[PDB]
């Protein structure tokens, strides 16, 4: 029969047994809370500053022994988002966050709900930037583990405990469509206990798995580099007396490999250690290097063959140097695809096992 | 006969039946509102963080049963934009927004208008960044659907309903001139009902259609790549004994295709899956690959023809290998334009149908 | 004989006939104001988000019927920039602005001056980002019109009118030195009347003209492309039997044109429609395309000439095919500079007239 | 014997002859101030938005006729940085600044010190972005003058005067290490008098000199371009009958000059007028253009020599065309280094004098 | 038996001997503090604006002679992070910081703890951007020293002293994974005394060592440039009469060196002085320059050999010019690897000693 605004200001009023900066059931057992996270948006995964940015709906539920009506018909009251300083809220902060802020749309995006027995539901909508460290030892086949973890600030484990929800603790809205990665539905929820000098502190931690697509990285920087290795292998099927043809093919294949590598370096992320891409670019450059050194090793012999033709022993080394040159051009014609196939097997095997392993440790 | 500032402070005064944080006609039917959106500016459509940014004029109109004069000549009162906290405003927020803010020009860009019967008009001017997910499976021919949707924050469907306006709900100022897309005058306005555990929540949603121009993407990265495929086809019209001419044309056409592809990768947007552009760059590289492998398959036969001329059966395989080489150079001279025309037909058909389909589902 | 701070607080005091949120000479004729704009800095003209950023000194002058002394020696009073909320200020906002803010140097950059009769001078210093739409159909020869316009927010034309100053309304400080454009001293000042459902609203609008220099765009991407067209024309002066010389010149000229075009695409602004630069790059690529197709049309005839020399009628088509080839090499030697000169005349004429036209409409 | 906080609030108390918004010795001579600037950090010199950013320690010293103790042992009092609004401070602002802000570390970075006679020392620590216009007509050899100037806001020259300090007015902390320029120890301090309609306003102006290093710009884009001009000059020492050798050297030298120029354009700053770098790139491209046109002028004569050998007068023009060709190849072999050395002398002289001149005007 | 909030407001109450803006044990010995720094995150090391960004946990511990209970069971009290203005805090600021801010997660990230005797523990969590100057004279082998230092603001050394902690003053959380550098566990902690005109000011300074990995910089821009120098050395093993083969190898090796250098310039950081990378790119370009000038010096002699064969003295200079050419091709075949090996030894020695030296000075 009375408006609730004229009642909610008398529970936490001046003449009432309520202090705003005090724990519920003080000098007693610790008051635990139940958390829930609803991600609206996800992305801007940047490797230079090593972070990402989210929009979450953090919802907390805790019990409080006072603030009970037991004589009113309305079972749920709502507190005004201006005077949030009147109620007690548990000190929560994100451990690995860079920057965070509230939302400033036409209403203050806050919500407080007090039930009959004294249960409090507190749901906000915030956006924030979480730091995550990334390792790119195997870049176009990597998986990434991006975690979050939320602490207390000055309250011990015997004073305030955090708890994940039992059913649907972390929910993700449908249709996110990351530009680089693919998020997985693992969502494993763990615990940490911050052991300090003062005492143990509570922690809970969510953990997302991201897998990188290699579709674009296959069509571009892999198929052209493979095709130009096969194009460098064309010089094993051309006769030796056509000297500027095989030289012009060899050096231009090296030029094609360099402009293929250096033309793509602006698109790749920038780190100071080796990746999986530049090992492939190094071996692909070393093959077009070796297909020209094989030609220089052949042409030196055929040139000093012609120098001895200018000078049966005079012409026995003629047919000896011809059979020597053709046996080099045959054993290179057979050997050069085979060691590259052996390297490509050992490459794709040593990368599939390592990426598979990086998923099992979580 | 009295100034309105000395009257408007007595409607929502202390000794008056008004509470600021209470619903109109409380414990009754839900108070619906009528919304209107006027876009001033539109752009900064970024794909990396998957959002865009607007400047809107959000105008709301709702009825309120109290706050009526019925005895004053002025039919329209104006409230001061400083003390907006005195009146009740419906809690509205954008569901898929990243960040939002008001405008801070010489006056506070707010407006409140109270009519005779109690109708309230509330018009603000805000700027904000809406998240939209983009799919670029067919990049230079794509259409994009960019939506917005606006919710309540804590009020149920039986407590607060949203409604689009009947005539001219969403208006767009003239002369916007996006740098990438072209906006269409569809402006289809739909509804959503957020079904949660607590209850149904109201929603209305605007929906814009953007179509990407392919004028620049046709002149650049399509016409040069086609012309250099025709330039690679010149090597089917040159005689076989000119070996370094056709080799120097073939490898330099491959070099031209690689520097055409890798030179343009900084201008394209960055994703990890395949697009429509690099399928064309893959087939265009595979054609200049195959026009050199056809030459290596011809020159191997003409070289072992000359090797048997160094060694009628001795010269029957001479004319056999010549007719074999010329029949390969003829069937490649006829086949290579035809399968490329068949591929270009199947390409433009499989992209026109998919883009047309992406418009019908809206 | 008294300090003015102890007098200025009694004009707009509590017991005085002053209301802060009321119009001067209420229920009467509209109070007009006189505006003045002094630009300190100008630049950051960005095409991606389609805006620019200024630093202005907005100065307003209006009359007010009260607030007159008529008994004090000091003719000019100064109000403190903290308590600006005591006086009435006209609601002004920029219609096409993205974001705006004040200045927060050691003093609040505000100024209020009240004369004897009641004239008020109000001069602030603000910085703000105005949206402007740009059209780049003719990119390196374009002119741009960048306007600003300032409105009222909720006051009708019969309630508040805006007026430009008579002498020196818009002033520009000397030595601005834009990095891209050149500002002109046109400064044409117009009016708008915002016709809405509620009524007519006042507007005044400044309008700046910017002209883009083409000095860098002439030395780079025009002179090299022209010179390599003349370099492709060298292949009309070399004999036909030197086959790998003219082929190696032709394909490398095509390679030079592609690396000239794609090497410059990162420096150009990014739009989705055609510009004036890539039409020149398309015709310059089509010329080095046609100088190689002319060589393939010549070499096909001289090759089947040699094929008939392998096979007077046997040698009548010998001299017929030689006179046919030399007549093609002569008519291409004369035709290829002439149609390019005709195209370059029609190009520079169709661009000079369009740019000249874009200046006259203002 | 009393705490100073209980005394400093009674000098500027309510019942005391102090007004906060009033000039010292009102209706009298103007109160001058003494300024000092200590730069902590310097950099982010950006040419696109034409500004730079500093961190200064602005310190002011002025006299005030009241606020004297003459009966206390402590000669220096300190005011709390929260209630800075109690004291009078002179209105100072930077004329050519884009944006400015205070510092928000654990304490408010403010300082107030009141001596015995009434001298006030006011020292803050602020960071701010000053606009400077840059002219890049001679880019890799330019000097830049970057000034700052600080005004009053509404106080006339007969009301408030600014003054530089006598010894050490502008100090610079050691070890700044700009990434592009080198700062010089000139630090010339001048005056301005802002003549307006209202009256003269005071100004003082600091002025820094920055000199750009050309060490990187010499090793890269100068030495390779010079070396490839000498590489194009190799074609004057090769015999004429080796046609595809000299053609393949000539066009590839042109290709090397284009990929040297266009490969470096992303590193250069972006303006619309000419610089010193692209004049060198234009003349270096015109030399490799002229070394190929000299070859086409030679090969046309030697080809029509061979055409007349196909047709003593028949063979008198044989030796005439041979002596004509060798005299062209000799006079080009001697002329081409000499006019390039004359151009390189006139180039380095016309740039050294202009850069030297740009230092003397300051 | 009483709640601590009703006691903590009476220690620093109005009727109590506490002033907030006064030093503990005033007119006495200086109150020293003990500091501690815990870095959570580290990175965004940018060279253009010459700074980096951290997230620290600054913890201070000082004694205060008042504020003692000596009659309560709870030994540790906690102050509310809203009313931090009631207590005295020492004025601390970072000397070389660009910008700083607090954290605005659901609770104010502050902590105050008052022990029995009067010891105060004050622990905050802040993020801030420290300026550091970098020198890149030896870029891919450099070490960097990045310091921080924290001052007082207006308090003398005889009024406030800073002190590092004895055990674990600066701690670093595990698993940081910088994208460019590698942090070392040196953490040397020094002192500074700011000698000014007013007096000595206290300072303590932390100092981090960062070492740059050269793994990526070895695979890319070093191995390809070395391999193409060995590819340019192939032209010393090809006979002289194959003129367009060795010319086409030489100029294309120069083209490969230029597109290798200019293709990588976008990935390197931008400075105006020389580095270690472009000295290697200059010598690697000068080697492929000299391997073509050696060929022009050989081919000039063999061409004028053929010119004298067109004209025993007539043929004595034939064998003289042949033995002269082969002795040049032999002494270049032996000399060109040796002086490059001597240069590569003097290069790696002069860079290892300088980098080693830059570690010892700290
Ligand atoms: C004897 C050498 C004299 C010294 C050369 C020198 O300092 O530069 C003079 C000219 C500059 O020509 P300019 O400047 O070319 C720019 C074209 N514009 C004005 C329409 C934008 O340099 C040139 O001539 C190159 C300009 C190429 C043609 C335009
Ligand atoms: C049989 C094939 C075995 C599989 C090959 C494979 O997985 O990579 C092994 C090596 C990696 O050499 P690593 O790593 O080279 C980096 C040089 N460092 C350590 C000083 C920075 O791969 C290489 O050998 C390429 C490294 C080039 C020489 C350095
Ligand atoms: C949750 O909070 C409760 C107190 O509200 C913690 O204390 C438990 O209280 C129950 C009920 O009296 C006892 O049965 C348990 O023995 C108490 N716990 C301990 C450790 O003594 C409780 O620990 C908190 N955590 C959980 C997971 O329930
Ligand atoms: C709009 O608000 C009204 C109440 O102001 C809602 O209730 C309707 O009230 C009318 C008038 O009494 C009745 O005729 C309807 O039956 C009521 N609606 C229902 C669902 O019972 C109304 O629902 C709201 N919405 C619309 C679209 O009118
Ligand atoms: C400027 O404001 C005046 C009122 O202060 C407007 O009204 C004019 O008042 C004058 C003086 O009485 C009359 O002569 C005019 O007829 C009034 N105008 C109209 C339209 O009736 C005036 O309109 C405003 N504008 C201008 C340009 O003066
Ligand atoms: C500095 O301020 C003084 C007043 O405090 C200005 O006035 C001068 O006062 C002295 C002392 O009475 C006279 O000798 C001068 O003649 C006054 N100046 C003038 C222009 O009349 C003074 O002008 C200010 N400036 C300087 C540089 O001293
Ligand atoms: C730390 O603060 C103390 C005062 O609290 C400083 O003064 C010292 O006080 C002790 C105890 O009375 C004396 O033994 C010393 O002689 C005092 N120091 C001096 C310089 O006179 C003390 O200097 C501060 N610093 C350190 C390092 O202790």
């Amino acid at each position: 029969p009375m408006p609730p605004s004229e009642f909610l200001d008398k529970l936490m009023g001046k003449v009432s047994g309520y202090d705003a900066r005090i724990r519920p059931n003080f000098k007693g057992p610790p008051v635990n809370v139940t958390c829930n996270i609803f991600i609206n948006s996800f992305g801007s995964i940047a490797e230079t500053t090593m972070d990402y940015r989210v929009n979450i709906f953090l919802r907390q539920q805790w019990n409080d022994p006072r603030l009970a009506y037991s004589e009113y018909p309305d079972d749920s009251l709502d507190l005004d988002p201006s005077m949030l300083d009147s109620i007690w809220k548990p000190d929560l902060f994100f451990a690995n966050e860079k920057g965070a802020n509230f939302h400033e749309v036409t209403t203050d995006n806050k919500l407080l709900r007090i039930s009959k027995n004294g249960n409090v539901l507190y749901s906000i909508r915030i956006t924030l930037v979480l730091a995550c460290p990334m390792d790119l030892k195997n870049f176009p086949m990597d998986v990434q583990t991006c975690i979050m973890q939320l602490e207390s600030f000055g309250y011990t484990m015997n004073d305030l405990i955090f708890e994940w929800d039992e059913k649907g603790a972390v929910q993700v809205a449908d249709g996110l469509t990351l530009p680089q990665f693919i998020l997985k539905e693992e969502k494993d929820l763990r615990y940490c206990t911050k052991h300090y000098n003062t005492g143990k502190f509570t922690c809970i931690e969510a953990r997302f798995h991201l897998e990188r697509q290699m579709g674009y990285y296959l069509i571009q920087m892999y198929i052209p580099s493979l095709l130009i290795v096969i194009l460098s292998w064309v010089s094993f099927w051309i006769n030796m007396d056509a000297a500027p043809a095989r030289v012009g093919l060899g050096i231009t294949t090296v030029l094609t490999m360099t402009t293929q590598s250096s033309g793509s370096r602006a698109s790749l992320p920038k780190v100071s250690y080796v990746k999986a891409i530049d090992i492939w670019m190094a071996v692909c450059l070393l093959f077009v290097f070796s297909a020209l050194l094989e030609y220089a090793a052949v042409n030196f012999i055929a040139r000093q063959h012609k120098e001895l033709l200018r000078f049966k022993t005079v012409e026995e080394m003629r047919k000896l140097f011809i059979s020597r040159a053709k046996r080099i051009d045959t054993v290179s014609r057979v050997a050069f695809p085979l060691v590259f196939l052996i390297f490509n097997i050992f490459y794709w095997i040593t990368y599939k096992i390592i990426r598979s392993e990086d998923i099992h440790k979580q």
